[PDB]
């Protein structure tokens, strides 16, 4: 089997991407944030505290003939940005882009933090990290990808995120028309539950490539590119007037600036992030100070190749017995 679904930016900055997901019988379609940095499939629901729902589409298990309470199971998750959610669990039929999993754990939110309530466009998350990070207790549950794996033509999914445009998540096949050149594969560590890999270095604009190992995670659920302070300083030093602002919470730059590209290494291959991808616009409406798309990972504890980086590539998440990551230009 295979699946193929379009993923669409939620706003004009590509702050996140939503992908339609069919849950239950008859189908209830919710727009979920596919997140390769977590491992819970959770939704706004009929059980979500009413004051914490503001425009989202909810899953109502009582209207699904295939929904079954997973008795005794609860979940609770906190994300790197400080947001959180918790609730109980149903199993139900879940389909993405024509690919169907029966008996998928669908985590029903009873509580969500402000950030989720305030984002009307995201109806929940679909985690695509390794199932060892799943928060369901007392019986940990499998991700949609893990459940689908044995039925897939190939045990892979791919992320092809657009810049200010829709893109595609495919399951079970590699679309050889979706990228240019060849795919370079690189080793993955699952020790922390993430798609964790080691970049071979970086360049700023047309500068020389610096060979250096950068351990980080491929995370579709994070907007920006978070790298070591040394690297990020070297980037923003090439932008006149750029500075790190403690009041704003990162690097800002004059909106009148032209940004240089940023290159990262995948083995001997190179992925180029155009400068425009690194512009996240005025810090506040009407401001001439713009927020940078490359930020320091210092104090996160991990480097994060988020959407800013991933949308510059066609990315293969290979969930074979020995997992790997592939990157191609496009």
């Amino acid at each position: 089997s295979t699946g193929s679904a379009t993923t669409t930016p939620i706003d004009s900055l590509d702050d996140a991407y939503i992908t339609p997901v069919q849950i239950g019988t008859p189908a209830q379609t919710l727009n979920l944030d596919f997140d390769t940095g977590s491992s819970d499939l959770w939704v706004f629901s009929s059980e979500t505290t009413a004051s914490e729902v503001d425009g989202q589409t909810i899953y109502t298990p009582s209207k699904s003939t295939t929904a079954k309470l997973l008795s005794g199971a609860t979940w609770s998750i906190s994300y790197g940005d400080g947001s959180s959610s918790s609730g109980d669990v149903y199993t139900d039929t879940v389909s993405v882009g024509g690919l169907t999993v029966t008996g998928q754990a669908v985590e029903s939110a009873k509580k969500v933090s402000s950030s989720f309530t305030e984002d009307s466009t995201i109806d929940g998350l679909l985690g695509l990290a390794f199932s060892t990070l799943n928060t369901v207790s007392p019986t940990q549950q499998k991700t949609f990808f893990d459940n689908a794996k044995a039925s897939l033509d190939s045990p892979v999914f791919t992320a092809d995120l657009g810049y200010h445009a829709p893109g595609t998540y495919n399951f079970g096949f590699i679309d050889t028309t979706a990228y240019t050149g060849s795919i370079t594969y690189t080793a993955v560590s699952t020790k922390q539950g993430f798609w964790e890999w080691t970049s071979t270095g970086y360049a700023v604009g047309s500068g020389t490539f610096k060979s250096t190992s950068i351990d980080g995670i491929a995370d579709t659920g994070t907007t920006l590119l978070y790298l070591p302070a040394t690297v990020v300083s070297a980037y923003w030093a090439q932008v006149s007037g750029a500075k790190s602002s403690s009041s704003v919470g990162g690097y800002v730059f004059p909106c009148s600036a032209t940004l240089p590209s940023f290159t990262f290494g995948v083995g001997s291959a190179r992925i180029v992030i155009p400068g425009d991808y690194i512009d996240f616009g005025p810090i506040s409406t009407g401001s001439s100070s713009c927020f940078g798309g490359i930020q320091s990972s210092a104090g996160i504890g991990i480097n994060i190749f988020g959407d800013v980086a991933l949308k510059a590539a066609f990315v293969v998440f290979n969930g074979a017995t020995t997992p790997t990551l592939g990157f191609a230009s496009k």
